[PDB]
């Protein structure tokens, strides 16, 4: 919606910084608004999802047990891992890891669940096979956060992310079982989400993902909608920006308010 476009725009001039926007209709794919589309951003966090629907494609093909165990140690722990930290005496199982690095956005869980897969190229290979040409993952936690000026490593478009999250909650590409799952562990409780959830009228559903990082990156993938239904896909992305982290917080959550007023 056109007030959306301008929310967007006003969150550019008060953040300093490129905001890329893009609204889908969750059933046909349908663009219903769009903001720097094609621009490419910094993935951060949201990536893990597309790890977890990876692991999950290998789980459907029988090439992975959600049980399966997973030792480590304590020079795998880096930066933001609530959860792997407490486990480094018994391991967690891949369906723990998962549920870490999509809820508890835990950095090393992704590390560990990208290992399954044979890592980042592994990733970027999914990607291309089930048609996402644009996203790419190059590192892992933390150095995919950089968001080096003029670094193409670690990043997707608006348009292509929307897509693939389509792919990955909808139709065929998983199992019903694995889509479910995925959808669970993005709709599980979290400590905080003030992206969207913090927007997010009662007894819709939202199924989400946020990322931070350096240099001003953050992001949100979601699948939203009225009456415990998702009912279209929204991507928000921006980079850049040296206003403070509530600052950034707060235009990307007016963006969401907005979406939502003129849903
Ligand atoms: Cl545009
Ligand atoms: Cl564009
Ligand atoms: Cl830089
Ligand atoms: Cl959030
Ligand atoms: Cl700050
Ligand atoms: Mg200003
Ligand atoms: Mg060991
Ligand atoms: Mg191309
Ligand atoms: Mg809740």
């Amino acid at each position: 919606h056109p007030e959306t476009l301008v929310k967007v725009k006003d969150a550019e001039d008060q953040l300093g910084a490129r905001v890329g926007y893009i609204e889908l209709d969750l059933n046909s794919g349908k663009i219903l608004e769009s903001f720097r589309p094609e621009e490419r951003f910094p993935l951060t966090s949201t990536f893990k999802v597309l790890l977890c629907g990876a692991v999950l494609s290998r789980v459907d093909a029988g090439q992975e047990q959600l049980g399966r165990r997973i030792h480590y140690s304590q020079n795998d722990l880096v930066e933001y891992s609530p959860v792997t930290e407490k486990h480094l005496t018994d391991g967690m199982t891949v369906r723990e890891l998962c549920s870490a690095a999509i809820t508890m956005s835990d950095n090393t869980a992704a590390n560990l669940l990208l290992t399954t897969i044979g890592g980042p190229k592994e990733l970027t290979d999914f990607l291309r096979q089930i048609g996402d040409k644009e996203t790419r993952l190059d590192r892992i936690e933390p150095d995919l956060n950089e968001g080096k000026l003029g670094d193409l490593r670690d990043t997707t478009t608006p348009k292509a992310i929307a897509s693939t999250l389509r792919k990955l909650l909808t139709g065929e590409l998983l199992t019903l079982a694995s889509r479910q799952q995925l959808i669970d562990w993005m709709e599980a409780d979290k400590v905080a989400g003030p992206l969207l959830r913090s927007a997010l009228p009662a007894g819709w559903f939202i199924a989400d993902k946020s990322g931070a990082g350096e240099r001003g990156s953050r992001g949100i993938i979601a699948a939203l909608g009225p009456d415990g239904k998702p009912s279209r896909i929204v991507v928000i992305y921006t980079t850049g920006s040296q206003a403070t982290m509530d600052e950034r917080n707060r235009q990307i959550a007016e963006i969401g308010a907005s979406l939502i007023k003129h849903w």
